[PDB]
């Protein structure tokens, strides 16, 4: 009775249906069939990872003996899953959960028919170092009885080997492997019918297909038989989500935007709005950023070769921003994230600047095992993990020690970084922009505005210096940014001056500065240094003007619309009812 | 209970995961303090109002203490008595029941091993719907370790809401903090 | 029961097939199809699959290889093309990161950490996969950055297979191929004094091994391999394969090529990609900025839904199918 009291009846289960029809797997289901087949130790175990149909090969062999499709050792056999719960009765009057185990397998020894013993997480039974786990299964198995069938992940399989030797003796370990993509849209159809009778839903090939593809692009971490399904069965889930209160069918659209919101990926939404976000991207960035059109297109062109999925799927986008101090190249790292995030803080930052080698690799993988710390990924592997799509900027790469630099030629070609403490992280999906101000050094000959003919053999020259050319030769593309013009400070003015105003948290506290007098030539007449970039221009506009405005304001002379002017330098008003 | 202002996404996210035929099993992953919980309760929220998929219309949602792993351990085995116990009066489906588990890496086990089958293979049969709840480090605490957790269950990414949400959140909750402070 | 040993351990070496023989003796012919040039190298590896599969490599020695040569010449690219033939899956092959190989970190890293000490997930990488998958390839990216700590650990690993885990056990990881890469000779190959390596040459690409690796180590490898420098003939086969690559990889194959210009395009990109020290890197990159950035923009515009047709501007350039919906 016990039997019927701590297990499942598998081949019940396969007999009702209840179990997913299971497809394909021969040579796997095959196996577990042969070694079943022996006579001594007949005792196989799937091990693999967590996600690649281990149990569904159980509940195949549970089908193929139910279908007549076993030797005639298991045609008639009887196939039950060993839960936990004759241990979970309890240990009260030490030894009982034994004898109940015991009692199990009593039942199963004497003869009804062949019967099998499957334990699902059997690397529990590795039990208290031994000792509790007795002699659970070791007499039975080394005798060639009850015929037990094990399956297990690798790690615990690894634990199992590692505290118990015995078991490895007494287990036969068969792998099993994670299906092609292929393949897995071949299971995805076996499965098909079950899901659409479930959630009451159409799905059409199209997105079979496109559920095995994406979730090997897009997740991961987790393997296809599991990553594939979690895409059709929510997918069918939204459909049936929307059949409550609003066409019931799943296509490769749904699919794809079920992804998005699954992984993050925004890639996979696809909207016609999307087209025309991405088609006046450089227009929009140009709002932002002045001049430098050239790194503006080429990262447009990095966004939308991504949103359009053409982006190769191992190349992060890459770039390399060389360029004259205060030209723009940090601002623009954060304007593309302030356009893919509505957020200019939302990307992942590398200070690079501050990376002497000793640490510096460390502190972007963390720490292996043994090592203080394991709060692994400082930054790099810890961000990518929640955020595997977004912006990464790394600051000064220049600074960097020439070794670090190496984390971050891996992380550029073909996605892969690993942790600290062992996982492949994968910045696959993403972007990456690197800064440096070596280039500096040729762009202050004041080559007019853009960077012109040698003037940009020689930042290359110099970067090709600094940087080895296993690492330049990762990067999409090496942007050279442009000297700003005394016509692009008028711009950036406006610019700025904007920004100020959008910044107050007080609301009254603004201007109406007369910045389309003179105020504004002041500006860039003043703020034009030939070689600091845009930098002075932030510089003035705290000196001449929001220097003096915290005056205004600390005195009460200011209630708002505060209005600037120039005499002879900038002045400000005040409010002329005000003290 | 507080309402809940905003985070409709995640709302909706959660209860189309619980929607489905196996794994149904969501999680609310991301940085504390930014609502995680509070969008659990907001989904109860809309139960209570019924403002569910068809699958929760009537459905009964429980958050698990560790008393049931924890409260006594002379007998060992008990608290795995205890989870088969409420594991089948979830399983029993008298309505549906759907079980939300705070601090969900509390259930990762002292290598494993405690952790038994608390909420391990039952969940890929379809009963025993749960939701999660972690931060960034407690994931990578439980996933990194158990392997079989990480694909049991679907995390979903909560953002920390904008400054714009949060004032709309304020808003939401002003009349709970001007009745309680007076 | 060598069948029966093959399902056991996954070795396809005791499986014996016909089909495998075709495969086999003609293997340099199908990765010469995938990896352009480079023969030395495709026959270095071939020989080394071949000794295991017709039952010959010495159960003491992995397989080894140490590949010299420029960035862009395909040291990685042929290893992954071989895990490909090998597994029918290039993911199947288990990389290491030397970049990351820093002293404190690598030997713990690669083969786990000491009971006593924080964390017993040994193995991190090569026990935790060698303990699975007994013949995977493993793949050493720039092997020359690894701390030599490191590089010591893997002579150990070189001879017999063993490798002791953290806690202590054999992984004895007899029946599989290492593969290493380095770019240390990167310095003598750019002298461009040839087509295929030159004599000499070759010997000063040893120089910057032998001044890098200790001779313990460097003796131990199979066969240390140098890449040619690519030929303007070698781009004009690789920039086709590319080309094919990229069509194949459109998972949603609306976004698909006639490509036109089947000659004029290719050797547009064969001529202004032929970066005589970057190997095809550069076509890559042209790809990517002359065509599919454009690409890009006649899909997002609602130019082009499939059928793609490239024109040469005298750049390159796309047609426009759709009038712009
Ligand atoms: N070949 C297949 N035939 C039928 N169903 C499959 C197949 N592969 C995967 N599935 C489904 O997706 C899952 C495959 O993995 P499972 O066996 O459920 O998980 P697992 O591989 O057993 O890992 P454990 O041991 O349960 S953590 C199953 O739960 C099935 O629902
Ligand atoms: N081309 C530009 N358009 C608009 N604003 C700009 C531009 N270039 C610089 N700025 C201003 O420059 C400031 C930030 O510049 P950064 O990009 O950090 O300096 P940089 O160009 O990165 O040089 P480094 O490397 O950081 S010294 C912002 O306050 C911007 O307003
Ligand atoms: N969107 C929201 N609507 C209404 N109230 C909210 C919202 N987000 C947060 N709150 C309140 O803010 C508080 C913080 O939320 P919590 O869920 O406790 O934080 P948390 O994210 O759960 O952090 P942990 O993981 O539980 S420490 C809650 O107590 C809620 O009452
Ligand atoms: N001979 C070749 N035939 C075909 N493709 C090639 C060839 N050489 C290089 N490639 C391409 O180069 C890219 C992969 O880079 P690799 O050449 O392996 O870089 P590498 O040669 O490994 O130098 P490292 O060590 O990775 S910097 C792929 O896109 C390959 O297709």
């Amino acid at each position: 009775e016990y039997l019927s009291k701590y297990a499942i009846d598998m081949t019940e289960q396969a007999r009702q249906g209840k179990l997913d029809p299971v497809i394909g797997r021969e040579e796997e289901i095959r196996s577990t069939i042969r070694v079943l087949a022996r006579r001594i130790k007949s005792n196989p175990c799937l091990i693999g990872e967590p996600g690649i149909g281990k149990t569904a090969i159980i509940e195949g062999v549970a089908q193929r003996i139910i279908d007549d499709d076993v030797p005639t050792i298991l045609q008639g056999a009887k196939l039950f899953s060993l839960d936990l719960a004759a241990l979970t009765a309890g240990a009260k009057y030490k030894g009982d959960f034994e004898e109940r185990f015991k009692g199990v397998l009593k039942e199963i020894e004497e003869s009804k028919t062949l019967i099998v013993l499957f334990i699902d997480e059997i690397h529990m039974l590795m039990g208290n170092g031994k000792d509790d786990a007795a002699n659970i299964l070791k007499p039975a198995l080394s005798r060639g009885q009850l015929k037990v069938i094990g399956a297990t992940t690798n790690n615990e399989y690894r634990s199992i080997v590692e505290k118990d030797g015995a078991f490895e003796r007494r287990f036969q370990k068969i792998e099993v492997a994670e299906p092609s993509v292929r393949q897995t849209v071949a299971i995805l159809r076996g499965l098909q019918p079950k899901y659409e009778i479930h959630h009451g839903v159409r799905i059409l090939d199209s997105a079979l297909v496109t559920a095995a593809q994406l979730a090997k692009r897009y997740l991961p971490y987790r393997r296809l038989p599991d990553s594939a399904l979690d895409l059709v069965d929510i997918s069918c889930a939204g459909v049936a989500v929307a059949r409550d209160s609003k066409q019931n069918v799943v296509d490769s659209d749904t699919i794809s935007e079920t992804a998005a919101r699954l992984t993050g990926i925004p890639v996979k939404k696809l909207s016609e709005s999307e087209n025309e976000k991405l088609i006046h991207m450089e227009r929009d960035l140009s709002s932002e950023v002045v001049g430098q059109m050239d790194a503006i297109k080429a990262v447009s062109n990095a966004v939308r070769l991504s949103r359009s999925g053409l982006a190769n799927p191992r190349q992060p986008a890459s770039f390399l921003f060389l360029g004259l101090s205060g030209s723009g190249k940090t601002e623009l790292a954060k304007k593309v994230a302030g356009f893919l995030f509505n957020d200019e803080d939302m990307m992942i930052r590398v200070d690079c600047s501050e990376l002497s080698e000793k640490y510096a690799v460390s502190k972007l993988l963390g720490t292996t095992a043994g090592y203080v710390g394991y709060d692994e990924g400082g930054f790099l592997t810890n961000q990518l993990q929640y955020k595997p799509y977004s912006v990464l900027l790394f600051d000064e790469v220049e600074k960097a020690h020439p070794d670090v630099l190496t984390v971050m030629l891996q992380m550029l070609d073909d996605g892969r970084i690993t942790s600290g403490q062992g996982k492949t992280i994968d910045c696959s999906n993403c972007i990456v922009i690197m800064t440096s101000n070596l280039g500096a050094e040729f762009i202050n000959s004041q080559q007019g505005s853009k960077i012109q003919e040698s003037t940009k053999n020689l930042v290359m020259g110099a970067v090709r210096q600094h940087f080895r050319p296993e690492f330049l030769n990762r990067i999409s593309s090496i942007v050279i940014f442009n000297k700003l013009s005394r016509k692009a400070i008028h711009k950036i003015v406006d610019i700025r001056l904007k920004e100020i105003e959008e910044r107050f948290e007080q609301n009254d506290k603004h201007y109406k500065l007369n910045l389309t007098q003179e105020a504004k030539d002041f500006l860039a007449k003043y703020g034009y240094s030939d070689d600091m970039g845009a930098r002075p221009l932030n510089r003035l506009i705290q000196n001449e003007i929001l220097n003096k405005l915290a005056l205004r304001i600390l005195k009460n002379e200011i209630k708002d619309k505060e209005t600037v002017n120039v005499v002879l330098e900038e002045c400000l008003e005040v409010l002329p009812n005000h003290e």
